[PDB]
């Protein structure tokens, strides 16, 4: 179908690399809360069957071991391991209460572990499915007297975020006329870096903007070159969530054939009573605007 | 009355979008802390009321059950779901031993979230209305040879705040010369980005100032113009709270008829003996000086 | 003595302003370890002492009370506030279960709590006086061809601390052309902003550099001058401690009398074998060098 | 051998300056899970052994101690250090009473304290040695028509951060032309921060960009020069770690033998099916090209 991009539209990164828990670690955490329990609730069963079974080596390890055989070596090893300590079922030899001490230990170990795990759960920002938006397309069209790449981001689900701001990459193959080949090189993308513009007030949908002039990438960008041009427009969005004061990042991209050439955006914002109403109906929709073919560079030079 | 601002003068952003615990949980953590316990209180109330009547579902299925009936399940399911487990009463059947267990898990479990909220409600930054505080109004008049807009900023109950950071965006709606329309465009107030002078020593109150010159969205502002115009200044004040490390944010806005043209602000600040002190009284008010009617446009160009 | 200086030299502003646990709540933090849990303790007996009086008010509560009469309650208590529960004394009547059940609870949120407090006091940064330090004075001598206003700062106790950045503010009382009076104006002092150079990588002493030209407030600065003018060098150095990701701040001043014209320091590095030693007994160190008495302004325009 | 460098490759800072827990616990933190917890059960059996010989001081403290002696003291106090309180033993004297309550503040204290510290130690990022690495050379060859030196970064271990950033340091002892003595000045080095391109989207590995020109130190570095030039390139990047928001920094350095004038760095990225791979066997690989031995202000000056 299309080419290999090297960022998804949803953010992901299509990279392969070549030949302490830190990997199933975000797998636990990234789980959703009913699995985030459920999952701890094995951990506690299979803890539990564990010193069960360790108490079951002795013999009349257990005071009143009720059941007896191994269901009661279980349920008190669930009083022991989650400090309860009814008692009425207790350590009866020395061998059981070494066991019970190891048990104790673990214990408050795994609580300790578990309690700091459901702390950073909690502190993790809501998915970006839900949080932050962008614009299907980018579009070049004239703005302001300037021909203009843009496209829109908006934060649907208030995810108290401050310190909004946004980066903008080109990825792109090239030679230097030194003959140095670069498969994926990254060129900036000014939006708004020298006039504080990158730094967002972002509520309602924006429309973010790159000036294409003599100092950017696209300079010689024209209509007709960019049917065959191959690059990538990477975006990067971060913030901190208010609430929890946690950095997060949304990305996404633009490939060549996701960037429309004189096209402008519906708007999306609308007064009414009281309030700014959101269309986000309009949030994709774009529609064609007079706009000349030529590059930046095309129109200074000739 | 007056036309809808899209900020208020408190921060809050009157905007409304179109068509886990992630909005009740802001809401648990915004409690002032007597209905934080209160509030805990009713869960901790509810879910032994629920255990309770689990056990009950059961023949005799608490030992030395006190007092005979609900209260007694009610009472040993306190003394288990928070693990003090006293154990005079305690699991007499293979069906309560069940229950227990499960009661136990849920019981850390509802601990160690509930301990989680805690910790996040102490990281909270105290409320803006009693930590930052901004001036009713906004002025333009002449400084050192410029016109220029000015605020006042001040930061009472030391929130002992660091990396305090000013931004500053005009929001107006408008038509660009290609015939786009703009809402709520955004355009940036230089308020020191460009000098480092953004980057506030925020002990005593300070006098925000932007320059309006060619570069600035006022640059064609003059008094005249100013009574049918229709924009909002929106100021955003960034800072990290010591002692927890949080960042926070304050939020104001001044729509035009709250910029008073050709004033100035009285002093806050003197000199006493071993202190200066901040005079409170004069924060929000201003006075009239001979100040130019013309835009700083109409000048240049006069 | 010496007039009155807005910031002392360890940071502290000398500001007053005028007319939930917010305030003894960093006290507790701030406590040394040995007194934060001694006062832990305090409340943990306060409140035994108190649910121990409770207990009391009914008759015969406590099964087995040990020893008989209010010593018995309060080591009840003890195991009821903390979840021990040895369930040899334990409640034994409706009354008793639900005072207990109001212990338990309270003694749960102030675990919680305390636990809390705890976390945000390991996650705290050592106090200034053993973590930077700043030259006791300030110099002005010429460097590289150039008038430049320097001073030093050193990191001792190895902090760990990452995005190391400093700012410098002239406070000033002036009055602007146009007769405005600003008693404690702030004027930005460029120590990098402009090159990055105020990104700092502080492992040994490093000596500030101002440089003073045409866009410094320092322009007009003279030896003679120096002698009668009134102003406060205000140095913010920022960073992040690595091991907790905690920003922190120090802070120093320099009046015009803590400025010396035509000094240099003396150099505090020396290569040995093996590392590159810092000699701190030069650390304020600082002897004088031909400078001229003019003002970069007088030289400039004579 | 070689000179003494200030940093070694591996960011270690080769500093000796002159003449509660701060050391200790890092090192804590430092250690591996294995030997964290391994740790942390040695202090558990210390206290309990202390414990245990407190209540041997008393007669007959215990009830029911098991076993006789010292043995049933210990396991007692591990029940009562962790909170367990399974009662069969229990305080039978006032004596014992007060120990035990002693006993259950401090096993609460170290509860939290351990708590603490398990959460910082999970919030910490995985050690530089398994997150970024840097290229063992850098080199200087042209690039786009300018003199560039460069070197190579990359992100092995997703180490899921954002915020990424890189500042570049020139560490040189000099002597300006009044005279003075700067054995380890810090010049900086512009790596992006007048373009946003130090701001990095750090996936695949990166070359990191250096343009040699009138401002830069390096401005009249020749191929002659570097032979008997002595400074050394500290390298410092910092990011954030999503999933903890953890402020982490790597650093490295390339003294004047590590850099390799007329080479340049062998791709590492490649276009496969569904994905780029990343080869890198040539990470720390380059081969000469074409470039002339002048300094680039013995060529814009010849
Ligand atoms: C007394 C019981 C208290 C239970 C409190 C449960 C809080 C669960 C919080 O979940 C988190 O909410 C965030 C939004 O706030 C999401 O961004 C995040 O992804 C999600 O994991
Ligand atoms: C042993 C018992 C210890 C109890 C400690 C209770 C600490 C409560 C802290 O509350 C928080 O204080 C911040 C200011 O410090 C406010 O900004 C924040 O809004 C508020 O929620
Ligand atoms: C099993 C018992 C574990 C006990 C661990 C106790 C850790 C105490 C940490 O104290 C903190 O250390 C920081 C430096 O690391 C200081 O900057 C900070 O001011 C100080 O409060
Ligand atoms: C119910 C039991 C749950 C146990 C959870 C154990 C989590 C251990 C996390 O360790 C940390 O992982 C990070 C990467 O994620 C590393 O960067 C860090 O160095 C390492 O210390
Ligand atoms: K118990
Ligand atoms: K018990
Ligand atoms: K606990
Ligand atoms: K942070
Ligand atoms: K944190
Ligand atoms: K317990
Ligand atoms: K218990």
């Amino acid at each position: 179908k299309k080419r290999q991009r090297f960022v998804d539209k949803n953010g992901r990164c299509n990279v392969q690399h070549g030949n302490y828990l830190s990997d199933l670690f975000t797998t636990l955490v990234d789980l959703k809360w009913r699995w985030f329990f459920v999952s701890l609730a094995v951990l506690f069963l299979l803890l539990n069957t564990a010193f069960a079974t360790l108490y079951m080596l002795g013999s009349a390890p257990i005071a009143n071991q009720f059941p007896a055989g191994f269901g009661g070596a279980f349920f008190f090893s669930v009083e022991t391991l989650a400090t309860v300590g009814y008692g009425d079922m207790h350590p009866q030899t020395v061998y059981a209460h070494w066991i019970a001490t190891l048990e104790i230990f673990v214990g408050m170990s795994s609580i300790a572990l578990a309690t700091g795990c459901a702390f950073i759960k909690m502190s993790q920002p809501k998915k970006r499915a839900e949080t932050l938006m962008f614009s299907e397309h980018a579009v070049i069209s004239m703005r302001d007297g300037k021909l203009t790449l843009m496209f829109r981001v908006g934060n649907l689900r208030n995810s108290h975020m401050v310190s909004a701001q946004i980066r903008c990459k080109l990825l792109k193959s090239r030679q230097t006329p030194e003959g140095e080949f670069l498969p994926l090189d990254q060129l900036e993308l000014d939006v708004g870096f020298s006039t504080g513009a990158d730094q967002l007030f972002l509520v309602s949908p924006l429309t973010i903007c790159h000036v294409i002039d003599a100092k950017s990438p696209f300079y010689d960008l024209s209509q007709r070159s960019m049917q065959t041009e191959q690059f990538e427009v990477v975006v990067i969005l971060e913030g901190i969530v208010e609430t929890t004061g946690m950095t997060c990042q949304a990305r996404t991209s633009y490939t060549e054939d996701e960037v429309l050439w004189g096209h402008r955006f519906f708007p999306v914002i609308s007064l009414e009573e009281g309030f700014f109403k959101v269309d986000y109906s309009q949030f994709h929709a774009t529609f064609e605007v007079p706009t000349p073919p030529y590059s930046v560079k095309e129109q200074e030079e000739m």
